[PDB]
């Protein structure tokens, strides 16, 4: 399990998904973590009634874990209707601050699960949320169009 | 009207006028978005009498509307005196900022009215504004030198 | 004496030990001197029991002497127990602060006594702390995960 | 005049005196302009007995203007005495930061009364102070060994 996990980032870090910075998009944010450095820029796409996310496009420097977990995060939630999306995202982000107590579920997060184990790494939760409260964030900035 | 507006903002996208940093000029300033962590350099230069903006000149990075939105600066503000330039820029401003109740006057803005419909997206106003408060923060310091 | 320590930390800026980010890592920081500009990126990886300093990779740019004690930092530290890791940290910084009063010890530090001269130009105090400094911080951060 | 001094600063911008950052030094300073956004990183050295100014070497971006001035500076100050090379600045930012009420004086400023004319133009000022205030900081600084 601790090596199929491994695999699961591994492939995301080799192979990210939906990575580079596209158009059109609602939103942008620039994130830089104030303790590693690191850094993320993310956009979000919803829908002509901003009911889907219809994009979710990214860049920045950041640590294998940071960039797999930003690739986990668009493969799950591009497409997805918003309530559903941010469902993910509070599931995720419950799952690995949770200090190892919430083991995360398969059948929302899919491979998102593979990041249970960073959780008990204090140092290293920070990997995992870059990208993800990027996206919470850019999606809260793209619904207020529709508001 | 959509599509017209789009392809304007394409135009000046892909043909910007007046991009690059030149001398001489009265002022620099550099503004940085803390959202979207896009930014301008944005260089005036006035006229010996103070009384005409003779260039503007600019880099720097960002989003295609932001970049089309600083093009349509230039081309609308070089060889204005200054209280015309200040009026233009006040109605861009109350336009792109008025959540879509004031439509803009192409009689004074001209293609600065293809920005009209960025004012129903509140994450994108920033975009439009970026290079527009540049200039009317670099503008007002080049003045100093006639007060 | 002068002529050595001149050596030593040319050995080190020239053939810098440990150089380069590196995976797996417990904890990543990036601190940035706010008086000379120059920065470290510094990570810290524990054995499995988290008792001994298995890896410490690191990036950044600063003067020669920041290099070096950087270089030397690795060196002394890695494949070492924490708590003497953290005491040969407590003794190089005690020398380098103490204003030349405090001659450091060879048997602790090896090649960081070199840097015992250091402790005589206040300016450049900076630049022997900046990677050691970054390495007590993360040491610290990655330990979290064994309190 | 007028001309005269354009063809100084032109000279100094072209080719650059002491361009480039060195070894050694006592102390290295990173100064960033809030407004226009350039930035110098220089380093002073002091002779053995603390008393004279051996090296002043920089890198960083600026305008023509501040390029200019801080070959200037280097050309001023590098072997003077340190209370000399106080005296030296100390006229300068006078001279640029007077309204144009201090005309300078050849015989103190060299070259250095080449932008007299920038005192005029308040946006300015801080192009030609930028490296002359990285200098009396890292002068200071350096200063701080032989106390
Ligand atoms: S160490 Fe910076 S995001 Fe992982
Ligand atoms: S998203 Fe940064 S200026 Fe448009
Ligand atoms: S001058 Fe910056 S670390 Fe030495
Ligand atoms: S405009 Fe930045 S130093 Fe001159």
């Amino acid at each position: 399990l601790e090596q199929i996990y491994q695999d699961v980032i591994l492939d995301h870090y080799k192979h990210p998904q939906h990575r580079g910075l596209r158009e059109p998009f609602g939103a942008q944010v620039y994130h830089v973590n104030p303790i590693c450095g690191d850094e993320v820029t993310l956009r979000v796409a919803l829908s002509e009634d901003g009911t889907r996310v219809t994009d979710v496009s990214y860049d920045g420097q950041g640590c294998s874990i940071s960039q797999a977990a930003t690739s986990v995060l668009t493969e799950q939630v591009i497409g997805q209707r918003v309530p559903r999306a941010l469902n993910i995202v509070d599931a995720f982000t419950e799952m690995v601050s949770s200090r190892g107590t919430v083991p995360g579920d398969e059948d929302v997060l899919g491979d998102g699960v593979a990041f249970a184990g960073v959780a008990k790494y204090p140092a290293r939760v920070k990997c995992a949320l870059l990208g993800w409260m990027a996206f919470k964030d850019a999606l809260a900035q793209a619904s207020e169009a529709f508001e």
